[PDB]
């Protein structure tokens, strides 16, 4: 059983904001004829460079070529070794391990025609809470479009959001005030994510008259600088609230464990390198007795799937995680785009053999992209 | 796919000594008629008392009956919460876990037609290099006999061993004095293991006059206390070779990896619960860029197995690992014990499905024995 | 002097819920004829294994026969050897070795016809204070109910309670405003007890909100993980009450020294081996100025009779205790059920040699049990 | 039972070198016509001031009067509150309260008709190894009188010594040097005393030339100023060899604990204030997993024969002990003194009851003393 060709396919699906994203979708072929499928998510973030994505497969291919795609390990060692950790948020080289290490589950997946939750240590719950998205105001001229967001979303079934503050607390403070006063406890705000924008103290400072507002909040998200593992610390040390924050590497993970840093482990396969990277970072956590979250960088429905089956798999998921990419997004390239039901992000259907999504090569074809230049 | 029954037959299989170590060999049967093997490995270790195997299968049936085996992650969750870790070394309960889990890799890879290493993560190597072991002299007066114990296994191809001490140094001195002297390069003793008997300052003069002898040495095993994290730390700083702990908890492993107390962990199924367990483990040593060697309690071939796919697919083992079970016991109650050669465990033929290992009935039953009494 | 013999006999005694514990009543005998008795109490806790006591009066009596029983010292060095301390609250080895000890207890105070009290030190006072539990509440609608055991253990005499909270702190909270309302000052809840199910932080949320209700509240206990020893300093740092925690091991106990983690040490035989453990215990607490009460697993006569004595020859019990497990029962085996009056646990007759208590055999027929089974 | 009375007599007995020390020694007379001796061992250290007997008299048996010898941890706490522990090696309050608790001990044990040392736990052995004192050399002259010591000494069965150093390093090692050459390894020099005389990094240079000679040496004692926790820690690290300390107070003891700051912790009752007293510093230690050692005073017989019963009732003395003061005087007050066997101090009789030592009034009016005057 080995690999025998690779397709990468760069897509761009507009975001109901007429944002372009561009996206990698993977194929890796066998000589059995059994095709894996995979998404390197969301690649339009900074640094202002692209990948020359000719020249990225001639390299992957170097790499898979005649392999077997069970050998996850050795393959995962590899692709770690060409694409070293970086410590940064974006890593490029994440978003790229991503893509391979998940079309590979469902490679193997479907070559044992099971579930790729199956693959993954099967089911503990068979879905997981998710929240929905509000960006951080600029302007308080900002609050009331935001709230027809929140009724929109709410009557579609999405009653937790996280909500992204720090720019303007005055704004941010109107947003809040006016859904408690709106929505009262119809909904939760799970979260107030800083985005790394603020110093601990002025983070502090911040979360001391947003905290004012509780509707079932559960954490406060990068409330300090990148890797500012000590100002995450002491944070910690002066908030009631959990503390969490994105795993973005493994080195970055491991300080943040030795000093206790943080309370809740943020793991998206995307930004640590696919699912056999989130879960040694999600059994990492529990090792280490600390709570997870499933994060997100806006994937679609391939990428998102990966997420489905993961978060189902874990016994440390005691919070509502972010995964509600799909929901930005005016489309996808999938035949089956996955579902949310009251909030709630489903596993693919256990009896459908690998990640239970399959692509639509019209829509491949639509949504097709030269490149991934800015 | 579910279970429908479970067998726990205890065996007692005398070592070269003498001395009859007690295990315990598991089957987990399904409705489709495949079954696993497993086994709770050496139940002869303090504490004093011992376990009723008759209440303990229904207790465990009362866990596994009508489950699906693939749920993994679900089922050790619920063995953990009947059976906690202790952060004692040979608590019972690991022992018990372990057996379970073990059967159920072992039935879901034959479930699946693959090799357990498949469901491991592959291959990373072939084969793993382990070493036989030299009790602890008390007398000067035995050394001559541990010479020729050397001798013997060196010609059977075992060319290194781990030496443990701290009991008679000047024994301990001897014995190494001698080997260096007549086997020169030929042998090499990787590890002084001291099994906590010593606090670390007594262990650090000890390591002191021992290590005049450096036959290919590459780590210093337990020198301190069971469970004193702070003393392997600062032993750890004052000792140029490598410091290696068991691990037979999670809490105990996270302490010592927060702490920085030891450069290898020393991980075995039966220790710390279970393939499930052990894999975690590992994986979380390697999230913190540590080493990992496999440890034994001196498992027989069905134990054993299970170790020699891991090891195979770990990528963090970079030193001589210690599962020789099999050597120290006249018997066992397979067909085909595993195999070494030239100082190496090889991983059980990748075509082969499931453990690579099968019961031999009349063994068992010839072997057999009425409980777990002392 | 020397041990002849010894027995072991498993009963079952109903709780007024129904839920029937387990325990073991020790019989050490003599060549001159005399008997001491002591109680393995409460087996009935996880790990979900049972020991076999056929085997296990085995191995006792290869560690106890011909042994002169005033070698305390000697005698609990090795049943140390051989059920180590385990640094879990519920090791079964501490049960059968405070069992063993306090019957020792009781042995050499009837030989030397003088009360258990005047071997352990005398007497500093003539009874201690206790307490009646209050198991957690899950649902608000238990509430009532609870409000009915405190009104009706208040009429007997039991004015100080300890609530087990985290589960429900909605739940928690109101039953804390009910018995403030109704009872007042006529009632003390002297602890919120954690039972370590909270991390810390969550821990100190819960007692911001908790301790908003301060009816004669003296501790908070285990407001963290088993062994969390540095979430347990910390919260002492942020919490103006005394933190208290069990003690299980000597290790554990010398790391919540060390680093200055709790304020009062609750102390009790069956969890650290038996008097002579316990009061070792006790003497490390005094030497580090630090305070003591006496905890319990809801042991029978016999076993409370034990703290009775010790509780009564300690100088750094301040606070209220906890030991009121004969209320707990149905029953019990002895001919004189221990002495509760005013919330208050009286030491045995002084004039009465050994523990001052008797067993009946008759009742010792009624509960046999002819297992620990599960 | 009720104490009834006290006596009080002070002694000077002579030391082969002329200097005279004085005891107190101490009767505690009871309604039953039994009575403990004790002895209040060696007032002759500073400060240079001394305690009026007469007043000391009428304090005690202020405190003694018709009590219960039972009530030890009451009786203690009484003397504790008018004698508190002052941090002072040499407090005199110390000496007070250990004549009085070791009375006790002799009076309870006579009482109950059986040795002291079943009333401290038993037997672990029957005798401890001890050491005859070398004292510090002030000039290279005095190393051929010293040696003379150890060679009479030596053939009276002594075959270890402890050397006190600090004052002479080039007399220190030329004395060590004869030895080494004279003796070979017929004799032991178990530690080097340097009396608290030097700061740490003094005595680190010191102990750098020092243990070029190591004769069986086990540890280096008080090798820095008195309560100098963190300095004593620091040696601890850059010295291979056991660091041992004097236990004189709960605090001090307690703070070496907490930091690390000892390998060996040398009690004696009359520093620490009796055996109630020493046994808890004993136990203390125990359950922090220390060694500990008998220290001494050079008390006389009554007062040695006290730690005779306490060092054969502990688990954790694994080294020399220091106490052969009777080896020191030209006599002393009791009708059989304690015995010597080949380095050994035997614990008297176990069939003889309480002490085991008896008053000679013939010599205690010999060398009674009018008063503790320098
Ligand atoms: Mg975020
Ligand atoms: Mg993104
Ligand atoms: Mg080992
Ligand atoms: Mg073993
Ligand atoms: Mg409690
Ligand atoms: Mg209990
Ligand atoms: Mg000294
Ligand atoms: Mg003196």
């Amino acid at each position: 059983m080995k690999i025998t060709d690779l397709e990468l396919h760069a897509v761009g699906i507009p975001r109901h904001t007429g944002f372009v994203n561009k996206h990698v979708i993977v194929k890796i072929h066998t000589d059995e004829g059994l095709t894996g499928i995979g998404e390197m998510s969301d690649f339009s973030h900074l640094p202002l460079y692209s990948v020359d994505l000719h020249d990225l497969k001639q390299g992957l291919l170097s790499i898979l070529l005649g392999q077997n795609p069970f050998d996850l390990m050795k393959i995962n060692k590899e692709l770690t070794d060409n694409f070293p950790e970086t410590m940064y948020y974006y890593e490029k080289g994440s978003f790229i391990r991503n893509g391979i290490d998940n079309a590979l589950h469902d490679l193997c997946a479907k070559y044992l025609d099971i579930s790729v939750s199956d693959f993954l240590g099967g089911r503990v719950k068979e879905k997981i809470k998710v929240c929905y998205p509000i960006f951080r105001h600029r302007f308080s001229e900002e609050v009331e479009s935001n709230l027809d967001v929140v009724r929109q979303k709410l009557e579609q079934g999405f009653d937790v959001f996280r909500l992204y503050v720090g720019k303007n607390l005055d704004a941010d403070e109107e947003f809040l005030s006016r859904v408690k006063e709106e929505f009262g406890s119809r909904v939760r705000i799970k979260s107030y994510d800083f985005s790394h924008l603020l110093n601990w103290k002025d983070a502090h400072r911040a979360i001391k008259r947003l905290t004012k507002y509780d509707l079932g909040l559960e954490m406060i998200e990068s409330p300090a600088p990148r890797n500012d593992f000590d100002g995450l610390y002491q944070l910690r040390l002066k908030t009631d609230y959990p503390i969490s924050e994105h795993v973005w590497s493994f080195k970055q993970q491991q300080e943040m464990i030795k000093k206790d840093a943080i309370d809740i482990f943020n793991i998206s396969p995307v930004f640590i390198g696919g699912l056999t990277s989130a879960k040694k970072a999600a059994y990492a956590a529990e090792v280490a007795s600390k709570d997870v979250v499933l994060g997100t960088t806006q994937e679609l429905s391939v990428g998102t799937a990966a997420m489905a089956h993961l978060g189902c798999s874990l016994t440390n998921i005691n919070h509502t995680s972010d995964p509600t990419g799909p929901e930005l997004y005016v489309g996808d390239v999938v035949k089956n785009r996955v579902t949310y039901k009251d909030g709630y992000l489903y596993a693919p259907d256990r009896s459908v053999k690998g990640l239970g999504i399959e692509l639509d090569e019209s829509l491949l074809a639509k949504y097709q992209v030269p490149d991934l230049s800015w």
